[PDB]
């Protein structure tokens, strides 16, 4: 059976024709750093960390050495297979990505047991799993925000007119509160902090009522640990020129639209998808901005696997 799969920065979903996600795991590799080899992918990597072996390293790639690709690919594809024969394998790449780069990716997934791979880029992906209506000769513009990267497209007739991305998404805004954090109260905190204050406090604006949180990092004078209270209001203001980029290649990618197509969908609205979507009111600020509709999609985290799996629905395009 035919399989769809989006190797994201955190996390792999494996989408199979028929029967759907059928794997979600870690993008995950671990290493012996004695050997420098691979010795389990995903949830594999994810026990023999938690059992800890040592002489190993865990590595999250997806943040692209060919061999590792193919490793990984080899290890998802089998385990998301009753098997029934090669797969047919359509791979989620980013926009940006080059040809001799998605040659690398479809050989290496030809290596790891696919009978033909095909790639297909991520916010084409998203907008298929979004349930745009993307074969119609009508306008329809997707914003998938996700750690690494925030692609913009519209879409129409089963083709990219005009896209956009940019290397300012979650991890960005995740760092963005690390150095207000630096430099508003000397207090240095780590990544796993800076998630979760996104994630329970952060906002793309209005923050009012999201509340207060209290957090730990290293205070830059002494090296000594630290406690101080963080406010919704001070996480929005850390986050503004995150957002107000993210506004931005939203505006430049309508600006090189062709009119008729910014019609459409200016009348249908603009989907967000992917984890990014999901800070507090970025959907109003972006429809602020924009003076136009804006709805984070049904199922934000799942889109571009599903849309990956529906594209199998159209091989002839990709193909
Ligand atoms: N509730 C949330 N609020 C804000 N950001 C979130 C939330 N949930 C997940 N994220 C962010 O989503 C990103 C991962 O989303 P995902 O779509 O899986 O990325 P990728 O396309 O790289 O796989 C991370 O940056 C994480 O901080």
């Amino acid at each position: 059976k035919d399989l769809g799969i989006d190797l994201g920065t955190a996390n792999t979903l494996v989408y199979v024709k028929g029967k759907g996600i059928v794997l979600r795991e870690p993008s995950v590799v671990a290493i012996q750093r004695d050997t420098k080899q691979i010795v389990a992918v995903g949830n594999e990597a994810k026990n023999m960390i938690g059992r800890t072996p040592g002489n190993i390293v865990a590595l999250r790639p997806m943040k692209a050495d060919y061999e590792t690709t193919a490793t990984m690919m080899k290890y998802y594809i089998r385990k998301a297979i009753l098997f029934a024969g090669k797969p047919y394998v359509m791979v989620c790449v980013p926009y940006g990505i080059t040809a001799v780069e998605e040659r690398a990716v479809i050989d290496a997934t030809r290596q790891a047991g696919a009978r033909d791979a095909y790639t297909i880029e991520e916010p084409f992906a998203a907008a298929i799993g979004a349930n745009l209506p993307v074969w119609e000769p009508t306008g329809s513009m997707v914003v998938d925000i996700g750690g690494g990267t925030t692609e913009v497209a519209v879409i129409s007739l089963g083709g990219i007119v005009t896209s956009q991305s940019i290397r300012i998404a979650g991890d960005e805004m995740d760092e963005a509160i690390i150095q207000y954090i630096r430099k508003s109260y000397n207090l240095m905190i780590g990544e796993r902090t800076a998630e979760a204050i996104k994630m329970e406090i952060g906002s793309a604006g209005n923050p009012e009522g999201i509340g207060n949180m209290e957090i730990r990092g290293r205070d830059l004078l002494t090296g000594l640990p630290k406690t101080i209270e963080i406010s919704a209001e001070e996480v929005a203001e850390a986050l503004r020129d995150t957002v107000y980029a993210i506004v931005e290649s939203v505006k430049n990618t309508l600006e090189k639209t062709p009119p008729e197509l910014a019609a459409d969908i200016m009348d249908r609205g603009i989907v967000l998808t992917g984890g990014g979507a999901l800070l507090r009111n970025l959907d109003k600020v972006i429809s602020q901005e924009t003076d136009m509709p804006v709805i984070v999609a049904e199922n934000p985290l799942d889109c571009v696997a599903i849309g990956t799996g529906k594209a199998l629905d159209h091989i002839d395009l990709f193909k």
